[PDB]
Formats: structure tokens, C-alpha cells, sequence
């Protein structure tokens, strides 16, 4: 009855790298010690979170509010956080929240056309023009717009290479082009977003073609 | 220079009552240590309070904040960690090898449902039953005959978990047929499980007719 209870407990968030971010955990009656665990690491029992120096837990004592506050946020963030409240003086029962999942997104690198700024092509002799966005989380889709910035879907190859970290990934789009005479001077660029972009990036390339 | 440990703890089996200690010493420590009990934080202080029957042992100088468990009860069957956090220079955190504590509990005395005695018929048939409650790990029965031998016929052992799903109840069931020869002789079954110190024992004496 008297026992100590979540009055609110952490629920999965997704937060931008550079992003301020706070899982709620407020304790009704509380008893025994509150802590954090991130990955099930014990995180620390004082507010400022010795060793961690982007974590603390805010709110009043009084409120019994002792949210985790992360600013600013990083890739290493990614993880399972849970609330946890140790026996009280009287064996009161420990509680233990809902785990809460922090996705982090991290934006990309520009996307880059590997072929450089301009292509020298001849008629009908076949030219791949590869578009990359390195590093993002998650990938970044691409699209392929032509001359007058109509899309393209038609021999489009997309395919995605992890990074080590097995969190980012790079993002490649081939379009296989066969270059008609009309072609020449033409340009075609590539547009790269992921979900931690505000909007797309861009990257163009001129291409040339002989004959 | 990193932060490591010199001793992780391993797993331990224990009996209820018993101390027990897990070993951890870290070397070059720079963060602060605490341990975990199923990825519960046990907390940073060497008294740990919060829980009356575990403390950190052990000298700062060496290093050492082993996990001292006593009087050891069925509760703290479970798996341990020893972590210390970043450094105040940014040296990273380490966590030790996980090390499983199994706790051992001795079951009740063992019983004979039968009682005291049978009254049996020859060639009517009739079953001795011995009951071993709440060991952990179930406890193992051997039924043994007036002579002192071991009888391996005719012998159904059953085991059934008890509601807390850790403690067991054994039951070992003897099939006889009642004979003239069996009359006011004794059966005996032996009760062990790894907790206890010995086996313990019931008998039964049956009368035929
Ligand atoms: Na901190
Ligand atoms: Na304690």
C-alpha cells in the first residue's frame, strides 16, 4: 500500500546526435536508493553522475523525480535504460521500471558522386554513375533525378555496406547509364536523406558523351 | 593506462546459511565500483545498505571489493557483475565476467505416505511411497530392503517443481507384491540432495496375510 511505485516510468525514444534528451522516472513513496542503468551498467546513485559527464538525473527530491537528462547526445547513447529502486529500511520491495530503448540517429556525411564532377562518355558505350552517402544512422535513401529534376527508377541500383561500429551505414546508388547522343552536357544528381536529416542533400555531375 | 580487473569472480555454489564471498580486485582502479545481482545495482558503498546481508570486502589499497553474502539465502541465487565506471580522465569502464551463484537448499525429512505400517495381503498388490519436500536440487531416493540391500527394481522416481519454481519435491514410488516372507520386515528409503550433509532416512514395516 505504502510501498514505493513508479508514478511515471521511461518509454523508447528516438534522439538526434547533438540532441537533448531526458527518460522520465518519478517514485512515489520513495524508499530505498534510485539508480540508472544503461545496457544493465549501474550509471551511479548521486544526481551529477560522477564518470558520465553528459548524464545527470534532474528534477526535485521532493517530486520524487529523477529523470535522466542527457545532453549532448551521442552515438554511445544507443542503449536499454531502466529505472531502479533499491529495498527501502523496512524491506520495502525493490522496483524496477519498464527498459527503455534510446535510438540515436546520426546524419550522414555529404553524398558524393564517386565519378567526380564530370563524366567524358561515348555513345551507347555503357557508364556507371555511383552515388555514396557514408555514415549515416540509418542508411540515407537515395534519388536519382535527371536534367529537369525528373525521378528516375529505372536502372537504379541501391545497396547498403554497415559500418565496423555495426550501428552506421553507408549508402550506395549505381545508376547504369547508356549514353544517347542528346546526353552530352547533360546533368544528373543524386539526393541523399536519412531520418536525422532536416531535409535532403545533393550532390550533380555533368556528363559528356561522343559520337 | 587503463583500469583492469586482477580477480573476477567465478561461479560459486553455496548452502543456505553459508558465507560467501565473489571475488573482484581491480588494478589501476579510477572509477567507482559497484556490483550488480541480475542487473540490479547493488550500489557503491561498502556497506551496501539496502541489503542487510551483503557487503564489499576487501582493502581499497589492494583494490579489492569482493561481494560478501551472509547468512546466504535462497534470494540470492542469481548472477553477479562487478563494474567500475569511467575514469575522471576518461579511462573506460570495465565489466567483470558474469559469475552465477547457485544457492542449495536441504529438503524436509523424507516421509513414508504409508505411515508406520502396511497391512498387506500376499499377492495383493501395494505401493510404498517416500516424499523428499523443497530440496533445491531435487533430492535423490534409494530404497533399501531389511538387509541393508539397495532395491533397483520395480522403483518409479518422479520429481515436481514447487510454486517458487526453484525448490523440488522428489517422490519415489516402490511397487511390491506382498509375500509371507515379507511379513513384519522393514523398507527403507534414503533421502540426499547436494545440501545435505548426509542422507537422512524413513521406514516402513508391513505385515502380510
Ligand atoms: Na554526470
Ligand atoms: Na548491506
Amino acid at each position: 500500500y505504502q510501498n514505493q511505485r513508479f508514478a511515471m516510468e521511461p518509454q523508447d525514444q528516438t534522439a538526434v546526435v547533438g540532441a537533448r534528451v531526458t527518460l522520465p522516472c518519478r517514485v512515489i513513496n520513495k524508499q530505498g536508493t534510485l539508480q540508472w542503468t544503461k545496457d544493465d551498467f549501474g550509471l551511479g546513485t548521486s544526481r551529477d553522475l560522477s564518470g558520465f559527464e553528459r548524464y545527470a538525473m534532474v528534477g526535485s527530491d521532493e517530486e520524487g523525480d529523477y529523470s535522466l537528462d542527457i545532453y549532448p547526445v551521442m552515438l554511445d547513447d544507443d542503449a536499454r535504460y531502466q529505472c531502479q529502486v533499491s529495498p527501502g529500511p523496512e524491506g520495502q520491495p525493490a522496483i524496477r521500471s519498464t527498459f527503455a530503448g534510446l535510438t540515436v540517429l546520426v546524419p550522414p556525411e555529404a553524398p558524393k558522386i564517386t565519378q567526380g564532377d564530370v563524366i567524358y562518355a561515348t555513345e551507347d558505350r555503357k557508364v556507371e554513375i555511383e552515388c555514396v552517402s557514408v555514415g549515416g544512422k540509418p542508411a540515407a535513401e537515395i534519388t536519382w533525378i535527371d536534367g529537369l529534376g525528373n525521378v528516375l527508377t529505372d536502372n537504379i541500383e541501391y545497396t547498403v555496406i554497415p559500418l565496423p561500429d555495426q550501428r552506421r551505414f553507408t549508402a550506395k546508388s549505381v545508376l547504369r547509364l547508356t549514353p544517347k547522343k542528346e546526353h552530352h552536357n547533360t546533368n544528373f544528381s543524386c539526393q541523399a536523406q536519412n531520418t536525422a536529416d532536416r531535409t535532403y542533400r545533393s550532390a550533380k555531375i555533368r556528363v559528356e558523351v561522343k559520337y
